[PDB]
């Protein structure tokens, strides 16, 4: 039942009633499992962002549990902090590090990105997924819209929500999980999945960076899981606009075949992050300053 999933919930999360100390909510964004919104620090006047996901309104409710117990005392400079997680009536509530600079996917709809810029992306996720998939964490949900930024152009992963944790006793997972579009091969067709999917996303999100949209975006999900699973890596509409450094890289992370797919650590000496510019670099691309 709800209430008996509710109660469980309770166990896990931080005690207490985060709107004694959090005030002003502005709801700024919407994902699959629920809302996003600003709020103040009554004490300060400092801002965070807060996450609210509806306990009957998951796909999948078990879920939740994952990111609050996981990313807890994480920290990381790619990575956005979690602050505290509260069951509060029917919705989990989660607080995190506010990013002023918004999302990668207003960029990718509104702007065409440069190699300096992609790679500094790139480089600044593979150093996220370099760490956390050392310690056995896989992000499932890599895509424009998980990439966050600060003012003055710094990138940090976001959205763990979908996360697992893999052991050496339990080195895999089985579970449908991502967005559609950006899915691997092998997670899409129920091979124990490792690491190694969110290094296919993250070749869809440089697809993103391109193209402007992931591969076979017009076609329902569905058909397009399927033509994922079915066909061979996706190919980019631009392929002829961009560098062949760029191209090299891509190949090595559209490998159909897990075990030869390149790993985070791998990529990160790749020649083409060579071209990575410096946070400043990517400023001139949010809604506020173009």
């Amino acid at each position: 039942s709800h209430e008996q999933f509710r109660a469980a919930l309770q166990l896990v999360v931080d005690p207490g009633d985060p709107r004694s100390y959090l005030d002003n909510f502005i709801k700024i964004g919407e994902g699959s499992t629920g809302i996003v919104c600003i709020a103040t620090v009554r004490s300060s006047g400092k801002l965070v962002a807060v996450k609210k996901m509806d306990l009957r309104k998951q796909q999948r409710r078990e879920l939740l549990f994952n990111e609050v117990v996981i990313m807890r005392d994480y920290q990381h400079e790619n990575v956005v902090e979690m602050y505290n997680s509260y069951l509060v009536g029917d919705e989990l509530w989660v607080v995190m590090e506010f990013l002023e600079g918004g999302a990668l996917t207003d960029i990718v709809t509104h702007t065409r990105m440069n190699e300096e810029q992609i790679a500094a992306v790139c480089l600044a996720v593979l150093q996220a997924l370099s760490v956390l998939h050392a310690q056995g964490v896989i992000h499932r949900d890599i895509k424009s819209d998980s990439i966050l930024l600060t003012h003055d152009g710094r990138v940090k992963l976001s959205d763990f929500g979908f996360c697992a944790q893999v052991s050496k006793e339990v080195p895999r997972r089985k579970s449908l999980v991502g967005t559609p579009y950006w899915m691997a091969p092998e997670l899409i067709s129920r091979l124990p999945y490792g690491p190694e999917v969110d290094i296919w996303s993250l070749g869809i999100m440089v697809i993103e960076m391109v193209d402007g949209e992931p591969p076979y975006f017009n076609e329902p999900p569905l058909k397009a899981m399927k033509m994922i699973r079915d066909n061979l890596p996706p190919r980019l509409k631009n392929l002829h606009k961009v560098s062949p450094s760029l191209k090299g890289f891509l190949d090595r992370l559209l490998v159909r075949d897990p075990a030869q797919r390149a790993t985070a650590a791998e990529l990160l000496k790749h020649p083409f992050l060579a071209k990575a510019g410096p946070p400043a670099s990517i400023v001139p691309l949010m809604r506020q300053n173009r």
